[PDB]
């Protein structure tokens, strides 16, 4: 599994989503 944040992704072209982003935390 990953030690991630989810973040409100988004795209230019095929829209925003859910992305486990992970910032050096």
């Amino acid at each position: 599994r990953s030690v991630c944040r989810q973040i409100k992704i988004c795209r230019r072209r095929g829209g925003c989503y859910y992305k486990c982003t992970n910032r050096p935390y």
